[PDB]
């Protein structure tokens, strides 16, 4: 009846005093809140975060911009800070009115978008050709290993290239911008996935590659992968969201969704709760069956491992904040991953389930997945590329045969200036590429540099890639190199504008001459370009 | 800069318009917001928690309460309902002016109290006496193992009891009305967490038993416990808390504050994020080192692992929600706890690493750390009283020579009636004693009921452990029977208010006659009792 009442009854051990009401922000209309709000997400959410956390320094919760004041965050929001927060009142990107709405806007308390759970993904859940009815066998005759997965950012889709050939051979729809595209382990299934959270699986074994299943793992993420351990071949897919700050595991077969987990929890460093950690770089454990999941804000890198996903196993290994993209070496052992925003770039031990070292780099280092090769005088080396920085960082990966050069920031290249952001190299190379997409100088932002690592300390070459595409108007920023299944060829995007014409550009890597190029009216805005085989096996 | 500005400043994936700002509730003032606030943690915090999701049905959020109205909360409120939800106008124990004010409270959206990571833990972490300063011999003369800790609950204490002897020999100041005690495996180190998550080590070979460390997890706690695996003895100490939702290791020797975890996360039943799922009952495993801590609101049971500290591994295990209190079988391999409010019980393989199964039992399950014997039938069974009904459950827990018996709710016994908290018994006992604590009848809840294992289908018998301490004045409540080292005697608590008298009665447990009565000014409010050999070495 009651007696169980009497129980719980109890006064909590909490004192109300210490509770606090969440008020005190200047007044802000409907219509003003949500014009600033609307500017937030447009403009500021991708660093600071949903929650207003995700960046360094002091956070804009209501104590901290209650605290600063009304004229203090409006002169930092005009004039920027030198450390990474832009200007946008100088560089005339905001107006008067709306900066002060802004400063406003900060100070009342974040609002909150909704959650994503197991109702909400299995409504998004959609097997469109159920495995009973799917090719036991390759049907089409293409040359899978050697296709391309382009993404069409704008436009929502991707593009399968035909590697030799150079013609599309496909168009599917997808997600809006999709970020990257993944292999399964059998090199049958094509994952792609929208920053807005949707996955797509694509068998490219049908008559032409269609979709096979879909599902929405949260509003917006970033991340897909497929089990690679020995055994659990298409078993499961992992992928992490940005928002909600969770990962979930779906079945490989049907992407059916299985377990969520939450990524809210301590921070690395300071060791305090973070509401909003973002889940970036996930990869495939060859020594486990585990994922290695990258954690931004917190720092963390787990260890799921799917061997029992009803009772899960995870370990939680301290690195440093910010993690960000990372990539294996060529042991496919130590995974080289960069906490951008921490100038550092940390070493998982995926046999050993440790962090292996926290190696000091340039400013904000940006690899990818990052370029392996043997340096003469340092052995085996994982190398980067950095925005801040026209560095490059050469680091030892070979601790058993080299441990005098090892986790070690054993020497530097210097490529065209800052704004990199993918460094290339393939086994079968001699050369070694690197891109300036976001350089602020216009022919460095459209070319790219090649070193000769036969000798290494020679200057590099410059490549006019978007010259060679011959579009026109347009930025025309070029980005991410990636090789063929073969190897002596490298595939650039020219990332033009949505209205503008893009291409993609081919290079000789044995000659480094223009070898072709990809026009097409369906090739809108090319970002992310994916060798099937290479992706796959982790060739780079 | 500008580089590394351009590449995070893309726009977010996330649509502000479904980003959505959280103020829709009738306006109240600061005097009457903080008085209607005051009363929800006296009084409703208890059962609905810091954020309103601890109870079963509806949350008290502001989507839920606003769709009602002023109107159905106040009446809601003012009678209640028959699933738990008590009275508060009926009962004429709240005003009618301030039911409307926590109907407009619950409105609004529930303030938050603060977080608690490592640095308000470091600076709460005080060491009394230095591990090098503690004596490498037993100081006292005192007969350590049939020492009782006593819960001086509303006097912010405890005492230590010699068992024999029924004499206090110290008295000792804690955290305000500390909830359990727990020995080290050593068992020289006193553990007690208080209500307000202070926790306080004892050194029990000081010339007195003088405190050497103290540390506050939290704002609100219950749980402590100490490592017991092969080897890992005196290593690592945990404790749980129920605000901020998390758990905390430190080091057994001095408390030192080693690592914080948020269990923050999604449900078992509906798999959707709980922002406020509270640390309950916490035991250490003995198959391999690990802690098995239950988690209330999202029913998961973590096995943490302290192999390696620096880098915790965690089995989540899904059972049912709203785990409660637990205890061992008489194997110390299947952790025996019941999920209180879903009327289960779940079993915890402490060896295999998961759940062996889910036992319906009845209404509001409330074993402690429950009552192992022998059925002459049924073999080694684990038996525990509830709240909701008279009824006591005895679960089979022998799989390998009892395997049809296994995890099945083998018999049922009847007590005096509802509101029971703790049966207990001991290897070297012939009896099975269950108190009646909350029972609403002042006779029954003054009284516990005595069962004969030599003959279980005899009805029980009484004891008036209240009339016989001759106390006067008061509701004079009996709760929890505890065992000495010897068996011979067993010990309960009158729960009387702290400005009435109380005692401690002692049990012949193998005549079933009145052994000795413990009074004594500084015994203000007696709860629980912690034999610590007993406690020590799980002997329930
Ligand atoms: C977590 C993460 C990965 C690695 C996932 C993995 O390995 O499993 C990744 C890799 C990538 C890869 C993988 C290339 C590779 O070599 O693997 C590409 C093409 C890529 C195109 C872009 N990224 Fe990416 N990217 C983010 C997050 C990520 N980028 C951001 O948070 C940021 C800064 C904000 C955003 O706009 O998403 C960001 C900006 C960009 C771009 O502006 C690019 C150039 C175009 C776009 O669509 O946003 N990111
Ligand atoms: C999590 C938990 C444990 C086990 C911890 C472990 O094993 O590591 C426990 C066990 C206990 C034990 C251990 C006895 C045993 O045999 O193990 C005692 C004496 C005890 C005295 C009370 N408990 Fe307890 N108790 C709660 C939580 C807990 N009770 C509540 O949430 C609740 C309902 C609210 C509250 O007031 O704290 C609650 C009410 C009570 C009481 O009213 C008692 C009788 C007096 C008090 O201090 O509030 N609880
Ligand atoms: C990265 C791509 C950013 C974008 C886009 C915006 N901000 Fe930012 N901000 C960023 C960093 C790395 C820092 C800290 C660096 C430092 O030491 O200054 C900041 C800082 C702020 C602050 C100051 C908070 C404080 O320290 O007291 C405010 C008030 C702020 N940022 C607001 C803001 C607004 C309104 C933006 C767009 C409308 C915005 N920022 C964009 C990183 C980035
Ligand atoms: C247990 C010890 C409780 C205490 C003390 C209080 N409440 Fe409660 N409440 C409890 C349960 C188990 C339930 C659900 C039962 C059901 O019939 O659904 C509730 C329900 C409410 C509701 C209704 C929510 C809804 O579905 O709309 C309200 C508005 C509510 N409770 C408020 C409330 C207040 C204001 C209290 C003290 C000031 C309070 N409750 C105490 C359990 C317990
Ligand atoms: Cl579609
Ligand atoms: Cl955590
Ligand atoms: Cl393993
Ligand atoms: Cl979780
Ligand atoms: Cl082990």
């Amino acid at each position: 009846m009651k007696a169980a009442e009497q129980y719980q009854g109890a006064a909590s051990a909490v004192d109300p005093a210490h509770v606090v009401r969440t008020n005190g922000a200047p007044d802000m209309s409907e219509s003003e809140f949500n014009e600033a709000k609307q500017i937030y997400f447009q403009r500021c959410a991708g660093c600071h975060g949903v929650l207003r956390k995700g960046a360094t320094g002091k956070p804009l919760t209501p104590d901290i911009t209650q605290q600063r004041g009304q004229q203090y965050l409006e002169a930092l929001i005009t004039y920027g800070t030198p450390l990474g927060m832009p200007n946008w009142g100088s560089s005339g990107e905001l107006s008067k009115e709306q900066i002060t709405l802004m400063a406003k806007y900060i100070q009342h308390t974040p609002p909150q978008p909704p959650e994503w759970g197991m109702p909400e993904m299995r409504e998004s859940w959609k097997v469109l050709v159920k495995p009973e009815d799917r090719p036991k066998k390759q049907l089409n005759d293409l040359d899978l290993p050697n296709l391309f997965s382009v993404t069409l950012r704008d436009a929502g889709q991707i593009a399968l290239v035909d590697g030799d050939s150079k013609k599309i051979v496909k168009v599917i729809d997808t997600g809006y911008a999709v970020h990257i595209s993944r292999m399964s382990a059998s090199g049958r299934y094509l994952l792609v996935i929208g920053r807005d959270a949707r996955i797509d699986m694509i068998d490219l074994w049908a008559k032409e590659p269609t979709k096979v299943a879909e599902i929405k793992i949260g509003i917006e993420a970033r991340s897909v992968e497929s089990s690679k351990f020995k055994g659990y071949e298409d078993r499961y897919t992992i992928a992490g969201a940005y928002w909600p700050p969770q990962f979930a595991i779906m079945d490989g077969e049907t992407l059916e969704p299985k377990q969520i987990v939450s990524t809210r929890g301590m921070t690395v460093d300071t060791q305090t709760y973070h509401p909003e950690p973002r889940v970036a770089a996930i990869i495939a454990s060859h020594e486990h069956p585990e994922f290695i999941v990258n954690v931004k804000e917190t720092g963390k890198v787990l260890l799921v491992n799917y061997k029992d996903i009803d009772n899960l196993t995870v370990t939680s290994i301290g690195a440093a904040p910010f993690l960000h993209d990372g990539g294996w070496d060529s042991s496919h052992r130590y995974f080289m991953t960069a906490a951008n925003n921490s100038n550092k770039v940390a070493v998982i031990d995926s046999k050993d389930r440790r962090l292996s070292a926290l190696v000091d780099v340039g400013k904000t280092p940006h690899p990818g997945r990052g370029a392996n090769f043997v340096h003469p005088k340092y052995g085996p080396v994982w190398s980067t590329s950095h925005l801040g920085d026209g560095s490059i960082s050469l680091i030892g990966t070979d601790p058993k045969n080299h441990p005098q050069y090892a986790w070690k920031k054993v020497a530097e290249l210097q490529g065209q200036g800052g704004g990199s952001l993918f460094i290339k190299t393939h086994p079968k190379s001699s050369h070694l590429y690197v891109d300036t997409t976001f350089n602020p100088d216009a022919r460095i932002s459209q070319s790219v540099a090649v070193f000769d690592l036969k000798n290494l300390d020679a200057k590099y070459q410059v490549l006019p890639i978007a010259e060679w595409a011959d579009l026109g108007e347009g930025a025309k920023r070029v980005v991410q190199p990636e090789y063929n299944k073969r190897g002596d060829e490298v595939w650039f995007s020219v990332w033009n504008g949505k209205n503008d014409s893009s291409a993609l550009v081919v290079v000789d890597d044995k000659t480094l001459k223009l070898k072709a190029v990809v026009k097409d009216p369906r090739l809108i805005t090319p970002t992310g370009k994916f060798n099937v085989y290479n992706t796959q096996h982790d060739v780079y």
